[PDB]
């Protein structure tokens, strides 16, 4: 069951998880992506090709070497995953990739299954009066948003007002562009979906907490929210999962409106940071689960229930180049705090370093135990 | 800069393996000393690795050459290389320790005086037939013949049932040193895994083992029913234990409940330990995280070794087939809350620990219940 070999494009931390539980499983995976990166580096084998997963040529040398290849970021090049699909399974599905990877065509598809979505116009002209005139349909403020290759929000920008539309193409210079109605939402939330060859499951609802448009925090489960928001957030995230053809994780992002009713935000076809804390909280992570659905291992769903309620903390650069040791060393003081350190070296600001996940047998204890950490982040 | 320092391991197999783990977790290196392709060395792509055998005298003194602190994941290694090295590099738990430790019937006669109870025994002199029957005739039958050395899995150890027994027996440990001891009619097996700091001592909580052909095969932590006053009892009768000896990190004690209650020493482990698999998941901070910081003086929260949920951990022994291990793993695939460790060793050999399986539960009714299936498979499969 196991001697199938795991190619995956990408070796940064996401990768790096997702080897940690290969390597439980004593599955082969082959990264691809910079030799020495924070994957390659507990996986010592001969099987790993280093390049880019936006190179066509290593895609291609990674899939003829394995048996399902699959991705650790939604940016790959899917034109490359498309020649070999003829060579290597591929999950997921390099055309829920395509489709998913591009922000617009992925809510559009959406939108053919009744998905819960934030109104937005296609911008086609980039003209500050195009922008006006949605504006005008769309209301302030907006929110500008990037097709694709978009992350840790540097492709997005808020137009508050009529007034700041140059800024923001000015900003977001040389993209295809859509531009959003406004989420007024009370909690952004958060849905791991396993999608298997016969079932699409998901872990429970979790509060995802962005500072600077990067995830800073997660409070697993969602705090002050009703089990049925947690299971519609669920169904939710279960049925937009379900629209795309392939296996794996899913990582899916929503907002909780003021009535309480639920949007989709956006999905991120693979293993996610939102999911990181069932490391500690489930009996299989996400990355456990991603394994075994891109191979059709049996995942019972006892296994993706939350043990403890925890929190997970990231951990992102600050200008000095140690601060991420800083967090981590405060750490090794917190009780029941799981750290998780990337290897990926010296920081850059913003950049994410590790996570630190807290369990406690309730979200206040959690919350207690962490909270000097999440001081000392702040302050440094 | 805490975790710039660099932990040289004597042993490359599955537990020198999740202290790797451990170590990659909080970016530590560490450099294993075993063969090539070791099991701990496969999840560490670095080059400072070293290879060799931790019982190999150079290969432990280059290993020494190349870091900050070495500790062992095996007992059976050269403490003389180690003393030999001591001015060089830091050494825990310490090498004496080891050095007592690694010989059973030193480690007892050592804790004699440290007033642990233990069993009777006599050192055999001679392997022959005339000696260990006088021991025979000294603390009856049946006894237990164990090998002071090299010791593993009960690999060095014979039940001897009588006289009849004997000549069997001296052939099975033929050309080791070895002792004889009273045997031991625990109503149960219990362990505690015990952590040494540079300013305190903690432990995790009692629980009960069960072996199997002398091996460890099941891990109940907490232990089932034991009263609140035993485990007190157990917990002290092992940091007693430790207590005993010198060096930073982790180390296991296993001891046997007997019909009255009483609790009396079998072994201490002056390492990591089987009993504490469940730690990963039972626990915030593992064992595998407790030597880590122990070793390198880093904190170690109390709260972060009290278990959250009832766990029972299962190995995965090889058998008749080599492949086998692979159909418990597979079983596993499928009860639920059931985390599965293969360890990456290759083909299975009858005896060998493979892997290890891990279920939790709220209670550890639920987590017998998830489990027993696999147990079932297990066992089918002897
Ligand atoms: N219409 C909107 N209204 C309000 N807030 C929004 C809207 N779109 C985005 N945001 C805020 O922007 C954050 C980042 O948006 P998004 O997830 O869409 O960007 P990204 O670059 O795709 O991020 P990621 O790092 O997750 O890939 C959201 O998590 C939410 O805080
Ligand atoms: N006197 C004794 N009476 C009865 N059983 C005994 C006795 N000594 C050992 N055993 C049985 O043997 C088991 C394993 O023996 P022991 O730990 O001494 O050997 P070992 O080779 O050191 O094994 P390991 O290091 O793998 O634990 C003990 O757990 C116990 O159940
Ligand atoms: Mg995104
Ligand atoms: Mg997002
Ligand atoms: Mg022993
Ligand atoms: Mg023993």
């Amino acid at each position: 069951w196991n001697s199938r070999k795991v190619g995956v494009l990408g070796g940064g931390q996401l990768g790096r998880m997702l080897v940690e539980s290969a390597n439980r499983l004593n599955i082969q995976v082959n990264v691809l992506d910079a030799d020495n990166s924070p994957a390659k580096q507990i996986s010592a084998h001969d099987g790993h090709v280093t390049g880019s997963f936006k190179e066509r040529e290593a895609v291609r040398q990674l899939a003829k070497t394995c048996d399902v290849v699959t991705a650790e970021i939604e940016h790959v090049d899917t034109y490359a995953l498309e020649e070999v699909a003829s060579e290597v399974k591929i999950e997921p599905s390099w055309q829920a990739i395509r489709t998913i990877q591009n922000k617009f065509n992925q809510k559009e598809h959406l939108r053919k299954y009744g998905i819960p979505m934030a109104e937005h116009r296609e911008l086609v002209e980039n003209t500050p009066a195009e922008l006006a005139k949605v504006g005008e349909q769309l209301g302030y403020p907006l929110m500008l948003k990037s097709k694709t290759m978009a992350y840790d929000g540097r492709g997005n920008f808020r137009v508050n007002s009529q007034d700041d539309i140059p800024e923001a193409l000015e900003a977001l210079k040389d993209r295809p562009l859509y531009a959003e109605k406004w989420a007024y939402f009370k909690m952004e939330l958060a849905v791991i979906v396993v999608k298997t060859k016969d079932e699409v499951l998901s872990y429970p609802t979790v509060e995802t907490v962005q500072e600077d448009s990067i995830c800073k925090l997660v409070y697993a489960p969602a705090r002050n929210v009703s089990d049925a928001i947690n299971q519609k957030a669920q169904e939710l995230a279960r049925k937009a999962v379900a629209a795309f053809d392939g296996k794996g994780v899913f990582g899916v992002e929503m907002f909780l409106l003021e009535d309480d009713s639920i949007m989709l935000c956006e999905i991120a076809s693979r293993i996610h940071n939102s999911g990181h804390y069932t490391i500690e909280g489930c009996a299989l992570s996400q990355f456990d689960a991603h394994l075994r659905a891109i191979l059709d291992l049996p995942i019972p769903a006892q296994s993706l229930e939350i043990r403890q309620p925890s929190i997970m903390l990231n951990i992102i650069g600050g200008a000095a180049p140690d601060t991420h040791l800083q967090a981590a060393e405060c750490a090794l003081s917190i009780p029941n705090a799981s750290i998780h350190l990337y290897s990926k070296g010296a920081a850059k600001p913003g950049r994410k370093m590790g996570h630190i996940t807290v369990t406690a047998p309730t979200m206040h204890e959690a919350e207690t135990h962490i909270q000097p950490l999440i001081d000392v982040v702040d302050r440094i």
